[PDB]
């Protein structure tokens, strides 16, 4: 099924073939000057798949307001269908990251409804920073690293139930994230709480499947505002070595202090093979979960550079988990999504581009201002046109917004789902 | 009326009476061997009043979950039973601020409330930076800045209607802190986002009776996350200086860049007359709305010190608004906020101690090691005793969380009022299907 | 010519295939986006960025220092540089000078300057460091010190900063002070401040009737636990104080971790008080890098809020553009070519910015499609119509590979001697 | 005795009475406690932390040094100096030295050191500036340098710093780089860090059975877009790459914005890896402030981890305590005075930490009681104690008094010529 009508798609393609033939053969002659196939980045750009964040699909909020738009999905299965469109129209995001319990439903249903959108599904997120009506031992205090036994037990079992509900749909990993931490000096005995964690997360690893991998997601602050059980890439480090081969550490773009060179982080990672995955997204000020590459593009860039660097190197068994992760509050998901997914390929293409042989010579010579100027003469290459034709060769659309709009499926959806209702966020009762 | 028993107040000060004895006349003395009256410093302590907010009161959360205990006020009545605890036992908060339309309600009742807790009414607060039912115009894009005529009109004549409750229950002044922003690069024209603020909050200037005060908060960053109207005290003066004598701005402590010198933006604001308040709290992070002091108290005293300061060299009617904005989604929300008030007064009260004269002297004279060292020593001196008796003094406790627990009040309410139910924040919307 | 013609001309014609034919395929492009290369690059070559002579040395930090080969001996040296900058990218005709450091008969330097097709952009002051015969340290401070006559004694180099800068052609003063405290209680931040704007009242009477006087605000350094001029807002409060003539100049590095400072652009512009730029990159603090370097985007953002007020029809805006850095381990003369050619870069791309269909979305808060209109612009790739630009007005097409075929630092390395101390 | 004993006994006599009511009273109310204020004082007594060679000098920035008079020249001198912050706080016993800038005969070294009553902590290497002659330079890197005969020059002067300590009672080496690079691409981020490891390797052979090995990581300064030893992560991964000899040093300045610095000592000390401090105060940057003088609970709560440490007992836990100050604006002397006074009293406020209550508070997740059981020790006025435990082993009650009342500044000034005067 196609949920954006394939003659619309053809349409809005022909009305922009004329153009993108032009720019693809201008970047194709400027690259063949420079050395390089197009048609070789070309091939490797429509391979490169990030998975898009089932809570991405929705309108999100803060803790001070929630503005929904219309034709907001009802639940998970809503979720999937807005997903196919994304993936439809960019080709570029193939698989789905589900959130235990907010994607509760029937697995079988689940896989059933991701086959038939052509759909996969990435790695199981667990929730332990919430509680759930019902629930018999609160979070409030912690989870995973809680003084009380009951508890710990609870998160645990919560997360054995993500993996049971991963087998069944075809995800291969299970990332966990928790809020726990103090907000107060003295509140919690940092080494005692990191004890509790490694314990309970080695239950976990106990748990997991010999096919699957485990990641950890480390986070400065929020929910936690004094200190964070795993705070940062070096408690990460700790506990993937710690867990055992399958535990990893995956990094979350804005999950780290001012000013911090989180490339290096990634490269020191890769390094000691623990670098398991990313969630995608920029930011200015703290974890601001915008679009990928809104804020800060270079850095998006310079990330990438790293992962190529890796396998121009000769790394091996280096197969990072490429994930979104992000929230949006002011515009339509499925179009900051597809940009996002756009973004993340962008980056990806021009790190192709570096000429790593010219790179080598420079950085062994110290040459710093030709070393810059080497990543810059592949970051300032317009790759557009090569996204473009990507998604153009693979059924997407030549300008997926753009598609999308002239669709007309978010009024489709509108008119199909219930309307919503803005509210407060978690501030206040 | 007395949320705490009397007779329990009175144990528990009778409890710890002998010790306080001791600490007090013990402190007594080694100010006066620095030349302080420490009777003079009880005196002022017992006269310094911080307003509580009344979204303080229940349980906070993040975007992420809420985790209410037991015994959640329903609505601004039980808030306010609860406020008039911490005005009995800490004697440091006889007035609350109140957030509309959170707390909106008949204004005879409320003013009849308050007076019958011994409660009085600080500034208002809008709020155009979340929806309401039934709202005409949604604040998505902005409130006073919004591009949509309607819906800056709509803004205005909110915040008209907060003047309004105010006016009949007391209030002296309307807050106005607004998320309006932009998420990203483009989304906003800077310069015409902040004058169709200015022309917004120009027509709520005008509806200010004349002892009145507006105070615009300004705040870095949240919910805008690219690029805020009012994100910073630079911003905030334009502000406060266009729109006239009776607007002022209002400092929040967690609202500022990381490693920013936030006493430097007092004196400024204080030097040009447009320091109108300040929002108390502390944070390591953001704007993490965390119990004054908790974090960073030698801050908390450094921003005493330059009001002191300012009170000590008699300054045109100088009389800064103090206000807490916390949230407490860790502790009983009473607890914490007994003892940020008095944390609070902890710093008023050491900034009161540092001799003047002397540091005065080691600043023309550029003697950087003892003008520090004059500002430590006020600074490491415990003050505990003076506020303890100051509490005493007046009718609070010796001990205020202590006594607190003795009385046994969040089990009371905790019966009195139904069961809260821990969820998610505004991250993501409903799941049911 | 510091930079031999032919060889400029040989190094122009060995990539004019190339350029001609990015240049032609990227106007194609642009015509089919509403948009005519020509008028951009029109602009383009006129758009100049003073350069630093404090920058045409190699930098260093309070940990070391690791001197080049043919560093300049003197004020004289750094202008026969700073002329080859200019000759090669054709976007630095004026130079920005610092006193003492580059005190000299002021005929000298202006013919000097004449003689190499050079100008003189705002002058510098410098009480943040003793010379010597001072009568008074500037140790703990300078226009804000305590001491009276040390006030009087920084307000009268201002002065002489002045009448240099009158003799040689330039129109601007620009006054970064170091003062400030490292502890609490070390100053009384009002009394410090009402010092300073005593001293700089004074300064302001000793300004001719079309000159400036530009302030620049920095968070920290020297100073490490207040400034006196710390931010924009104390920055206006001075501008607003002093007169018309007083403007605001603003340093990219001097700014809390993660301020918007295209925001304080836009503000300063709303209320005529942004007087110039100091231009350059940073990751951490005032790290002085090369412009771009590290955040395109940034730089870009920046220049967005400048063409912007153009397009809103700003009277009498004329900011001043200068580059403020440090080069400790390159070229200084290739990394300031790169980074006035950074700045040019930014600056073009802000000049594609469909500012109708920008001016529609914001207005329709379509936030997505406004920011991608933003994104068009930037991820142009212009060099073509820099390189284009550089050409026509007698530059090179690619300025650093020019430099470095000439064989200049060599050249220089055997005519200044290293110093021994 | 660099300062009279006669002006000790003066000056502490003066202060005695005071200090008996002050000491009398802290001691009742701790009583009140189930404290005995006796236990504590032993113990403060005890506490000692290195003093730098380099602090006793008049510190600057990249823009300015504005030294004071009788100014150090020479380690020599600068031991003299020394030895009156440790005669008058008994806090100091020991002395940091860097190399090359404290070169000399060992042996002289020595008895210099004996004879003033100071002994010498952890040795400092410097390949992050060129000293005359050097063969290879600095510039781009030393012991991750690309070039495989600067890293042998570095490695080597490591070892020859570690023979150096040998002949003077150390019994560690510190190890400091500015080793980066100021632009992306400049350098391999990983090869770096190979070569690093590599280099690491070869000092760590030359270390005798009863050594240690301190790496110290920063987060930018020198370089300004990348550090090799950039955090405490890749801190680890080098202590434990390199063996049980090898650990981490933390800085407190050399964290990014906000960074929760007393969890990162947690976790070092849970794998054996808390090499040891450097101690120091910032606001901004690495700011090389007054211990203390900025945010003294930050220090509490990394005093609170330490005596915690202690008393669970925790394995591989014996850290060094250095300070690593720059006084820019103060007589150096006091400033490490009172910045060695601050770091005593840090210590003692956590050694009063009810640590059963704090348990209990911490398992019943009551966060309100749990952090005011921490302040109630960090409210403490705990001057009484050091004050005591400074008089009674032979220092002043009050030693910035002291040394102002002897007049030692005014006696090292007419014994030393300064540039200028
Ligand atoms: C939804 C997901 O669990 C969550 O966003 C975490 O990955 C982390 O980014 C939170 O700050
Ligand atoms: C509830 C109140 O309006 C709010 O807290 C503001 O004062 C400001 O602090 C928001 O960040
Ligand atoms: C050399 C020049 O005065 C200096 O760079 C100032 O402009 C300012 O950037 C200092 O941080
Ligand atoms: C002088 C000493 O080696 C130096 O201060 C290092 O320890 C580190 O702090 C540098 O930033
Ligand atoms: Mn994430
Ligand atoms: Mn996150
Ligand atoms: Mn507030
Ligand atoms: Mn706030
Ligand atoms: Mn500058
Ligand atoms: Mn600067
Ligand atoms: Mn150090
Ligand atoms: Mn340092």
């Amino acid at each position: 099924e196609f949920r954006i009508a394939q003659d619309v798609v053809a349409r809005e393609n022909d009305r922009r073939a004329s153009a993108l033939k032009e720019d693809y053969e201008a970047l194709g002659a400027n690259l063949a000057r420079r050395g390089v196939d197009i048609e070789a980045v070309t091939a490797k750009v429509e391979k490169f798949f990030v998975a898009v964040p089932s809570w991405g699909v929705g309108t999100g909020g803060t803790r001070f307001a929630r503005f929904p738009g219309t034709g907001e999905p009802r639940g998970i299965f809503d979720k999937l269908d807005d997903c196919a469109v994304i993936q439809q129209l960019t080709r570029a995001t193939p698989n789905v990251s589900l959130h235990i319990p907010w994607d509760k439903a029937d697995p079988k249903e689940l896989k059933a409804r991701g086959d038939a959108l052509g759909l996969g599904f990435d790695a199981m997120n667990s929730n332990t920073f919430s509680d759930a009506p019902g629930q018999a031992h609160s979070y409030k205090y912690g989870s995973l690293s809680h003084t009380n036994a009951a508890t710990r037990a609870q998160a645990v079992e919560h997360n054995l139930e993500c993996i049971e509900i991963g087998k069944a749909i075809g995800s291969k990993a299970l990332t966990v994230w928790i809020g726990d931490g103090s907000n107060f000096p003295g509140q919690s005995n940092f080494t005692r709480a990191f004890e509790r964690y490694l314990s309970a997360m080695a239950e976990i690893y106990k748990g997991l499947p010999d096919d699957w991998k485990l990641f950890s997601e480390h986070k400065m602050y929020e929910p936690a505002f004094y200190s964070t059980v795993v705070q940062d890439w070096g408690t990460n480090y700790l506990i993937a070595q710690t867990l055992g081969p399958k535990a990893q550490c995956l990094v979350d773009l804005g999950h780290h202090a001012p000013n911090t060179n989180i490339e290096m982080i990634v490269a020191r990672l890769i390094q000691f093979g623990k670098l398991g995955g990313f969630h995608f997204n920029d930011s200015k000020y703290g974890d601001d979960d915008l679009d990928a590459g809104a804020i800060e593009p270079y850095r998006l860039f310079l990330v990438f550079n790293e992962l190529v660097d890796a396998e121009a190197r000769g790394v091996k068994g280096f197969h990072p988990a490429h994930m979104i992760d992000q929230l949006h509050n002011v515009t339509d998901p499925i179009e900051s999504l597809i940009n996002s997914a756009n973004e993340i390929r962008r980056a990806y293409a021009q790190a192709l581009l570096v000429d790593r042989a010219a790179l080598s010579g420079y950085q062994e010579d110290n040459d710093a201002l030709m070393a810059t100027e080497t990543l810059k003469r592949a970051y300032r290459t317009d790759v557009e046109p090569i996204l473009a034709e990507a998604r153009r060769r693979t059924g997407g659309a030549v300008d997926p917004v753009a598609t999308y709009r002239a669709s007309g499926y978010r009024a489709r959806v509108a008119a199909e789902r219930p309307a919503s209702v803005a509210g407060g966020g978690g501030i206040i009762g």
